[PDB]
C-alpha cells in the first residue's frame, strides 16, 4: 500500500465494523461493563483457538493489520499473539481503558512454563480492573475476572485472583476443593516491541509446544471443548471430562464442532491431527 505498515495511520483506519461482524456483535457500543461483557463473550464464542499455521514452525506475523487480515478477512482462529493484542487495540479505539500485560502459564504437570509468553488484557471500568483473555487454549474465565479478593463464581466454576509468591495468580477451584493455578501475570503494560521476543523464543526452542502438535479449542455456552493431540477435554458446568480420540473419523467429528462456522479449516485441521498423531509413534 501507500500507508506504511506498522504506522499509527495503518492501525487507526482498520475497519472495525468488519471485526465486530467477524465476532458476531451486531449491537450498539458504549463503555459500560455490560458492553465489555458482551464483546468478550462474542469473541470467545465466535473465534476458536487455533495454532494451525505454526505446526510447520512458521511464525505468526505480529502487526495489527496482519492479525486483522488473518482473523477478520481469512476468518481464521486466534491465540494469544494474534487475537489478544488486536482485541485490546479494538477496545482502546472503542473508548475502553485497556492495558496489555505478560503472563506465565501453569503446566498440567505441576510447574510453570519456562517463558512468560502469555498475554492478558486488564480493562479499567469505573475504577475497577477486569481481566480478559481471548487467546487461551484451555479452561479459563469466560466472563471478565475482577481484580479483587475472594472466589468469583462463573458457570459452575470458581475462579480467583490472589497474590502468591509475589505475583497476582489466577486460580481455579478443582473438584475436591483445592485450587490450581491457571497463570500468573505482572502489571507491566506491553507494546509490540515488548513481547516480540516470544517468536524468537519458540523459534529457537527445542521442542516448543506450539510446533508439531494439534492445539485447538472452542468456548460453548457453560463450557469449552479443548483438543490436545489425541485427547479431548470437555468442560461443562463445573465438570471436565476426558476422552481419548482413537480414529480419524472421531477426530473429524470433534473438529467440526470446534470449528463450527469455520468449515474451511476442517480439512487442514484433520490433516494436522493425523500428521501429529503419526509423528509420535
Ligand atoms: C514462532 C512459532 C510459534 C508461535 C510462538 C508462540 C505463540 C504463543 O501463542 S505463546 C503461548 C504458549 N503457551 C504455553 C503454555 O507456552
Amino acid at each position: 500500500g501507500l500507508v506504511p505498515r506498522g504506522s499509527h495511520m495503518e492501525t487507526e483506519s482498520l475497519p472495525w465494523r468488519e471485526y465486530l461482524e467477524r465476532i458476531g456483535y451486531q449491537g450498539l457500543l458504549n463503555n459500560s461493563l455490560e458492553c465489555l461483557r458482551e464483546l468478550y463473550t462474542a469473541h470467545l464464542r465466535s473465534v476458536p483457538y487455533e495454532m494451525l499455521d505454526s505446526f510447520d514452525g512458521t511464525p505468526p506475523v505480529l502487526g495489527h493489520a496482519e492479525s486483522f487480515a488473518k482473523l477478520v478477512h481469512r476468518r481464521r482462529g486466534g491465540n494469544c499473539l494474534e487475537s489478544t493484542p488486536l482485541f485490546g487495540e479494538f477496545l482502546r479505539q472503542a473508548g475502553f481503558e485497556v492495558r496489555l500485560v505478560p503472563a506465565q502459564i501453569w503446566k498440567v504437570s505441576g510447574e510453570w512454563w519456562d517463558a512468560w509468553d502469555h498475554l492478558l488484557l486488564i480493562v479499567t471500568v469505573d475504577g475497577e480492573d477486569w481481566l480478559l483473555d481471548v487467546g487461551f487454549l484451555m479452561l479459563t474465565f469466560a466472563e471478565p475476572l475482577k481484580v479483587a479478593e475472594g472466589p468469583q463464581e462463573q458457570s459452575g466454576w470458581r475462579f480467583r485472583v490472589a497474590e502468591e509468591e509475589g505475583f497476582p495468580t489466577v486460580s481455579h477451584q478443582g473438584p475436591d476443593g483445592t485450587w490450581t493455578a491457571v497463570y500468573r501475570y505482572r502489571d507491566e503494560p506491553q507494546q509490540r516491541a515488548d513481547y516480540e521476543w516470544i517468536i524468537d523464543f519458540h523459534k529457537s526452542a527445542e521442542d516448543s509446544p506450539l510446533v508439531g502438535t494439534l492445539l485447538c479449542s472452542r468456548n460453548v455456552p457453560d463450557g469449552k471443548l479443548i483438543m490436545i493431540g489425541e485427547n479431548l477435554l470437555h468442560a461443562r458446568n463445573g465438570r471436565v471430562s476426558a476422552e481419548f480420540i482413537e480414529t480419524t473419523s472421531r477426530a473429524e467429528e470433534l473438529l467440526r464442532v470446534i470449528f463450527a462456522g469455520h468449515e474451511h479449516m476442517v480439512e487442514s485441521a484433520v490433516r494436522t491431527w493425523e500428521k501429529a498423531r503419526a509423528d509420535r509413534s
